């Protein structure tokens, strides 16, 4: 099934991860109802996930994506956070599981991290019931995503599937719209969960 690799903190690969997640956090317009009070993460450590079935669907739908757009599968490096981390990293993406019933990835850790423990933070962590809990190890993923062609919008599009000719769904931030990008795809072999990050998030003086 799947190995998990630890990054050395002393690896550039390790360093590259956590800096695009420090580096990323923005100020939400909720104030950090849903994601907790924060100005950056403590990271408990960085996994590298790799699981041979779960890197061939990966791979294949890489493939009929980039033949279906000019041979470039236009693949982002993307945050995901969702309560189903378990389950994704042993069996991969599942679409059953503002933009319709897709899966959503962030370009902001912030805005994943809103996400963890579920819509709106759900009810926070599970032993404290705190959105903004600061003791917890929460996790999220830095994902290879496949996006084809995309669908850009800055306004609710919402959909079952990407429109035709499309391989996902973009919404791009404006003032009146979206505060911050979202990603969306409606397939789950079209993101691998290439990092696994265990964190904390930490409380301000
Ligand atoms: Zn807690």
């Amino acid at each position: 099934g799947t190995i998990l690799l630890d990054l050395a903190p002393e690896d550039k690969e390790y360093q590259s991860v956590e800096e695009e997640m420090q580096s990323t956090i923005r100020e939400h317009r909720d104030g950090g109802n849903a994601g907790g009070i924060f100005n950056r993460y403590n990271v408990i450590r960085i996994q590298k996930v790799v699981n041979k079935k779960l890197r061939e669907r990966f791979c294949h739908r890489q493939k009929e994506v980039s033949e279906e757009n000019h041979n470039h599968h236009n693949e982002r490096m993307l945050f995901h956070g969702s309560p189903f981390i378990n389950a994704i990293i042993h069996k991969g993406f599942d679409e059953r599981h503002m933009f319709g019933a897709g899966i959503y990835f962030a370009e902001n850790s912030s805005k994943s991290n809103q996400y963890v423990y579920g819509i709106g933070g759900g009810t926070g962590c599970p032993t404290h019931k705190d959105r903004s809990c600061y003791i917890c190890h929460r996790q999220m993923l830095f994902c290879r995503v496949t996006l084809g062609k995309s669908f850009l919008q800055f306004s609710t599009m919402k959909m079952a599937h990407a429109p035709p000719g499309h391989h996902s769904v973009i919404g791009r931030p404006s003032v009146n719209g979206l505060a911050y990008a979202e990603y969306v795809i409606y397939r789950g072999e079209q993101a691998y969960p290439e990092y696994l990050i265990t964190y904390q998030i930490m409380k301000p003086e």
